[PDB]
């Protein structure tokens, strides 16, 4: 076991899906995985393991913010043999042509955090996803008849920002969605030699009907799961 | 109800104790509060309200990291009439003479986060606690016969830091405990107009690697008793 | 005409290939393009326009460094209707498993320049390429039986840096190659709403080949870039 | 004798009061000290040692700016056995409710200087005072029936700043007084291992432009009396 | 030979004049130098060596931007024994009293580049020229009946900057002209122990002339630079 | 009068020499000026005015550090009609070929202070002296048979620096001397439209006989005074 995960090697699959909400992780396990079992509950951060179409897969929450998800992704990679991390969350949109319920894939992630500068000697480290994982997700989406936008996300440290002018800047440079973790996870993946990807559904435009929104969230999860199978080939 | 808390004005007391672990909040409600009731569980971040010596009080977790606690403390202050926030967490020691189980009070908090530079035009904002709340905690401690050091804490963004040399700098400048929220909470209290204090129990030693419920009991009692003193 | 390009709207195709060495531009025009015509000579930065399998294509050098390529890419985008920019150059490697003559594609580009911080209020802007262009290049390379690595490049402001320690850091974070323009071009592309991609061939390992081997590798990179454009049109 | 002070170990008391103005140091020695003797005058920076209620005490100016006071406080600490430094200066107010003659105690000090970033690996060091010394001053104040606010001060490098908008940010974050030494003194105390506190008297108002010897008397008495309390 | 200069020790004089535009190098060699001979052609950056009133002098372009000129000046200094570098180019003005075609000498150079901070542990390095070279140029200009202004230049990384507000700041602090290399060359000179100077003619005012007037002004700048070298030899 | 100077317009000459030590200002006035009178004593920062070979000249201390000298130079320029400021002080040497008692002239000044970044939008402002003043001083020195080095000075915020490695950096980039004011004064001169120059004598090598040292300090003052007369022509 590690400081934040009370499990043992083998308890997790080599691929982990990670929503921010622990209750969302349980929702994913019950809805999409067969023969699922809980493998962690420390601090209430529920994690599970089961199978999808015969493939062993895990899902665990990572909390809100770069500092939080950095702890969990690091531990999974160095102590549980995890090779791939796929964040599945929500984001706010800044571009007008980006519509509610669009599926966004973060090929890269900008940020106002200092963690990567601390890692890269105060220079600019381009926090990017793994190319093959991005490709698998785009292909899985197409196979499901879904339109997926591929571009830059912005990982913010402050959900309630005092600098409102930074949103015009994000829009000017084409940022597709605003969330709070991608840049941190990509930094961890580079530091410890693993692979990561972040996929989001637009929840607000910096909301339609519950039925349609819930349908889109499920499509995102399907895209994640099916992208893994493609990668296996 | 706010984006991360499903409750209404009046559900929380005007003072809230906050550990990072939501499970410890539950433990605190069950162990120290009278007629405790759950007032939130969105994202599993348990919150409770009850009484201590007839005084109404709430306890809710805030998660790990400045970004996480900044969301909860802000919502409590602007939409639930909360006036005082007391963080009751754990930390890692860096000084030779600081032992496990020691209780530290952060009058100030250093950090490697950029949040305060963003608020303060890229200059140095001294993230400090409310003086009266600090004094209240020191006195409570004495009345309970429990020792407690007052000084600077260090709020880190990376629990697993790639810069190990920075611990020598922390030690050199007298950092009492390494945690991940103080500087953030102090920044929010200043921006949104409330008062705050962070108290911690050394649960691990960064140099020796020693590791430790119930261990936080002295800290928890100091926090609760300090509120009573503040009311007078 | 612009301050550095003496031409008019229409003289350039909507896609432009750009090597660092100006002399490579005329070579590409005569070796790979049909019915080529000269469209620029200011400061000796020769530009050409012709067709590749019926597709309109232009080629012109960009000079060494972020400040230089930033001028040319900006003018092409805002005044000549250019939609895509493909830089084709060389780089130096720090990873042991990356070999001389290897072809690398920069999906992202790190840098020690201050240009993007100036654009992004002093925060971290992830300088990235257009995803489809990246995928097009990968597929074109595979069709030519060539294996290409996709990852991060590092755009240095100083070819002769006083900080040797930085190369260890680049290796630790998986940087595939070191050059001097990618992050600058990606910033311009985001600023003015266009698309860009950087392809490089490993010319040296920061830590030999025949003159004929180098031309073979260079010609391979150009074929990849050109065929990648056609796939993108599909 | 050090590079900027011509005296020997024993000439200064273990506690030293320090105004920026050397002429005010002289005024303090003549007005509040018993059998005061001059122990330095290099560069005109007057220093004196005498007694207050039988207690040995020194008072010496430190000049204007963080670079100036960093030299004097360092030399006193490393070569004259000085253990406590109490700055007794003036400041400009930025908040509407802070009036001229008000006494402020800086538990913390913000700054636009780079000195602390140079000491702290370019991160945020919370420049804070010694808790006990702060408490001593608050109590002394009460015993004398004088009001005093406890909070953050701002130590500026430029008295004539080209960025007037920064005053709005200072006000927004509750800065009690604008001066030029606090953050520097607190950094030196931490680096060289001593204790410090800065007390100030609002002598001008940055917004209203109002301007004010003898005006610093309440402050001076609070400082001297706080030392006595500290000795017990 | 170095990575960007195919020549050997001795091919270059100990003093080198450098324009940004490579084409200006051949012009200077044929218009002002005697018995000139070609010494470099790599990447089309032509270099020449000859004599001016018996004094050995070389001329070669440096390209646009700090990263480009930093490569050439570094190699000339460490591998070809060059002792002095004189950049001769154009700049844009922000001060109302500074006129088109005015000759300005940069005793110092401000910048928005990060190169000197990388060299100076993130502190402020005052990028300055060699004092005697500055005085030599001033005296040479006066002897030619030309009035020259001496002050600060500003070396920009982005010709097309997204921050228009910065020009007001430059005007407030007395910046004489805006170009893109001075601060980079001054940094290299300090790093490897050599001397440098930048002379520019105002080609535009950030806020016209005949083609003949421009050649007259350009030729005036070269005469000043060349005569300044001879005064320096005294 | 101003906040730190209790005098009136006319009390100062349009050229002011400024040592760091107020007692040094009095020493300069008594030694080199005729019919000198004290024109300020606020906070003990003595200032004087008299004449040198018939030329009206003033001399006043500026205290130690950039924050201190910035206050005084600013007030002199905006409220007393001062056109030129000449700092006359001491510095520590980092270069081996730079010898004790050498006279150094700061054409430029590097610094670890943030004041100029605050002024220049966080960019690099090259803090330089006025060219004509530098020239006048070099010529005045030559006329006195003195060798004067012209180059970069380094204005430090901390006399007792915690970063000892920065001295190797200063030496590598050719800094001639280390002091604590030049960069601040040059910044003030640029902000308010005046002219400034800093001249120093090497006091230590990061000391010979008192007689020879005192002789060199006086040569520096002579250079300053005579450079003014040359400028008048
Ligand atoms: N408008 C917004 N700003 C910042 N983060 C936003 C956001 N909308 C959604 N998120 C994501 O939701 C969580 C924080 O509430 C996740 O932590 C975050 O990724
Ligand atoms: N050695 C250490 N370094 C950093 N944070 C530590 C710590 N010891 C305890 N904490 C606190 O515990 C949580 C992170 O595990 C809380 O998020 C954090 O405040
Ligand atoms: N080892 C290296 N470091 C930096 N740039 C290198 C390089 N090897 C190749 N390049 C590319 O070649 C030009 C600079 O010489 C181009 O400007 C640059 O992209
Ligand atoms: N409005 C203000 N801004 C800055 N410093 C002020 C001030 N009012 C008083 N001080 C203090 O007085 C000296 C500077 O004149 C001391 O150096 C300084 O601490
Ligand atoms: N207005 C301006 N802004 C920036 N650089 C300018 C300029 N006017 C002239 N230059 C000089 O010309 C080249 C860049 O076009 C040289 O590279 C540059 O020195
Ligand atoms: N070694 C050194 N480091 C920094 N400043 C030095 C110095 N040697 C001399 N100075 C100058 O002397 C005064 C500070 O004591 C002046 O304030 C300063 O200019």
């Amino acid at each position: 076991a590690t400081p934040h995960i009370n499990a043992e090697m083998g308890d997790f699959a080599d691929v982990v899906l990670m929503p921010g909400d622990p209750l969302r992780a349980k929702y994913i396990a019950e809805t999409f995985l067969e023969d699922a079992r809980e493998v962690n509950n420390v601090r209430g951060m529920l994690g599970f393991t089961g199978t999808y179409k015969g493939r062993k897969i895990s899902v665990m929450g990572h909390g809100m913010g770069i500092p939080s998800c950095s702890i969990y992704t690091k531990e999974l990679i160095t102590d549980f043999g995890v090779k791939k991390i796929i964040r599945v969350g929500s984001c706010g949109a800044v571009l007008p042509h980006v519509k509610l319920r669009d599926v966004v894939i973060g090929m890269g992630a900008c940020t106002d955090s200092k963690v990567n500068r601390i890692r890269f000697k105060d220079h600019d480290f381009a926090a990017i996803a793994d190319f093959d994982m991005v490709r698998n997700a785009v292909d899985a989406a197409k196979a499901l008849g879904i339109d997926a936008r591929v571009g830059n996300l912005f990982s913010a440290d402050l959900f309630y920002s005092p600098d409102g002018e930074m949103f015009d800047v994000m829009e000017k440079y084409g940022i597709l969605g605003v969330e709070m973790e991608a840049a941190g996870i990509y930094g961890v993946a580079a530091e410890f030699g693993a692979k990561a990807l972040t996929i989001c559904t637009v929840s607000d435009h910096i909301q339609t009907t519950a039925a349609e929104r819930q349908t889109t969230f499920n499509d995102m999860i399907k895209i994640a799961l099916e992208s893994v199978l493609l990668g296996d080939k």
